[PDB]
């Protein structure tokens, strides 16, 4: 059931890389981005229906066709659904990290584009059906047991709108839009204005610098603005022993 996305896709102009980039600061390695049909995957949800048309992400579209359109030049193998419920989601994200397309990719990216809570300490993701799931549960899916195909690869999970301590991740950034606001742009959501300048900053500057530098810019970007610009800044990520540079060398092959 799994479609690889096809089609021709307009946006913006991504710069292409002339060289395969490795930091040459040598002392941080970097992650192998070199191959010419498996640079990367992508599993791109935007759910955008809940129970009743009033939380109806209107302008959410708009995200998909810019993710979509910025993976192709990255030459991505790409994933993209509109709604579904938890348990739909659950079995695609498994169906895809156990995938012969994952096993031989040099690259996964998964970019989850809902709403969500904050009940109790805990934090929880929402989808068609309203139902809600601990993003533990989604980050967990990731643990080498379960993603024998991601062991040692990059890992980037984006959620760009929120002795028997379980073993963690490796090779994996996290993410978020980290602004308590959603109502910017006079006509859109920050997650969807963190995506917007975070796939303009990964046209512009993907061919030369590693994706931490780009999330801080994103970050930085983002973030001098208005209406979230209070307690300073906003983009945030975890790193979770993602050690090495991440270079994606768009348009380029070795």
């Amino acid at each position: 059931a799994l479609t690889p996305y096809v089609g021709v896709v307009d946006g913006p102009e991504v710069k292409k890389s002339k060289k395969i980039h490795g930091g040459d600061s040598a002392i941080l390695g970097t992650y192998k981005m070199q191959s010419r049909f498996n640079r990367g995957v992508l599993l791109m949800v935007n759910i955008m229906d809940y129970p009743d048309q009033n939380r109806r992400r209107i302008g959410a579209e708009k995200d998909s066709k810019s993710l979509i359109h910025l993976f192709q030049e990255l030459n991505f193998t790409i994933f993209p659904y509109g709604n579904v419920n938890q348990d739909q989601f659950f079995k695609l994200l498994t169906m895809v990290t156990s995938s012969s397309y994952v096993q031989n990719t040099e690259c996964f990216v998964m970019v989850l584009m809902t709403h969500g809570n904050s009940v109790e300490g805990k934090e929880k993701v929402e989808f068609r059906d309203g139902s809600v799931v601990d993003m533990q549960k989604i980050k967990d899916h990731f643990q080498t047991a379960k993603c024998p195909y991601l062991v040692n690869k990059p890992k980037v999970l984006m959620f760009p709108f929120a002795s028997t301590n379980v073993p963690s991740l490796a090779d994996t950034l996290v993410c978020y839009a980290n602004t308590p606001g959603y109502v910017t742009h006079r006509d859109l959501d920050t997650g969807s204005w963190y995506i917007q300048k975070f796939c303009q900053v990964m046209a512009d500057h993907a061919h030369d610098t590693d994706l931490e530098d780009i999330l801080k810019k994103t970050s930085e970007a983002v973030g001098n603005k208005r209406t979230k610009k209070g307690s300073m800044q906003t983009g945030a990520y975890d790193n979770l022993g993602f050690n090495k540079k991440l270079y994606f060398n768009p348009g380029f092959f070795n």
